């Protein structure tokens, strides 16, 4: 299992 957490997508600049 591997909970990614990040919104749903990464908030990179
Ligand atoms: C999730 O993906 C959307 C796609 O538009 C982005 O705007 C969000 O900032 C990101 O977390």
């Amino acid at each position: 299992i591997l909970p990614w957490k990040w919104k749903w997508t990464p908030w990179r600049r």
